[PDB]
């Protein structure tokens, strides 16, 4: 895109978006998953581009030109992530992420505060511990064996039976040149971070300071998981979730007018106190 910059972070040259939109705050900060970059936002971009400040920063080793680095965790991505803003200025910030980045949002929300960081959304982040298939793909991803026929896994499951032309080229275009190092890597720390950390639903709980968080996604389409999500925001006034109806785990990329419209509403919250 014409947004794309670089920048020393560091150790590590880090690619990032910025449309350097001169504005009222907050600036959008939206967080990639693991082993894809800023392309998976591009459509959700252009929803926000006007109104908005928005920032993609991209992981140790990932970008358009993926590169080999020293083992990392969410940890040192919110580590990095920081750093951009405070080099970029930014003060105050929404972070909205996808699926995994979800660790580095709650990490973040609790690192930044909630003067800085008052609200967050995740998107399509699976909110109980691991089921036996995403145990299995974690397993596959950590082979240096089976890795891609773990990616492949996981691209059925996104995809979840739809020929979504838009997702399908982010998956096996955007994603391809990414290689064991980074999704053997993925495996590894999100597997410890459900160990380390239970779920997302007890990492969130367990912030020092609690927020209003809303999760908003399309997947899994069983009604048992929408329940975990209505009783977990039964028990806390501070989360709140809704359903998009997107046929694949990507709706920043399926749904962008969706995912837009939330954002937008916690955005406009914040700018009312
Ligand atoms: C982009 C992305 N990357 C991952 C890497 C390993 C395991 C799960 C994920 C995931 O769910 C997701 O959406
Ligand atoms: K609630």
């Amino acid at each position: 895109d014409t947004y794309l910059h670089e920048t020393l972070v560091f150790d590590n040259k880090l690619s990032y978006i910025d449309n350097q939109r001169d504005t009222d705050g907050p600036a959008i900060l939206l967080l990639p998953g693991w082993c894809h970059d800023h392309r998976v936002y591009k459509y959700l971009i252009q929803e926000l581009d006007a109104d908005f400040r928005v920032i993609v920063p991209n992981w140790r080793g990932h970008g358009l030109s993926p590169s080999e680095v020293p083992d990392f965790g969410y940890q040192e991505q919110v580590k990095d992530a920081l750093e951009i803003l405070d080099q970029l200025g930014v003060e105050t910030f929404l972070p909205v992420s996808h699926s995994h980045g979800g660790w580095v949002l709650v990490e973040l929300l609790e690192q930044a505060g909630p003067e800085r960081a008052p609200r967050g959304i995740i998107m399509d982040w699976l909110m109980w511990a691991p089921k036996p298939d995403f145990a299995k793909s974690l397993t596959l991803l950590k082979d240096p064996e089976r890795w891609r026929e773990g990616t492949h896994g996981l691209f059925d499951v996104w995809l979840d039976g739809h020929d979504e032309k838009r997702v399908r080229h982010h998956l096996l275009e955007e994603m391809a040149d990414y290689g064991y190092d980074c999704w053997g890597r993925s495996g590894r720390v999100i597997e410890d971070a459900y160990g380390r950390n239970g779920s997302p639903m007890q990492m969130m709980a367990n912030l020092t300071k609690t927020r209003p968080i809303r999760h908003i996604f399309s997947q899994p389409t069983e009604p048992e998981y929408e329940k975990i999500n209505s009783d977990f925001a039964e028990q806390h006034p501070w989360f709140s979730y809704a359903k998009l109806g997107g046929p694949t785990a990507f709706p920043a990329i399926d749904v962008p007018d969706r995912a837009a419209v939330h954002i937008r509403e916690f955005a406009t919250a914040i700018r009312q106190g």
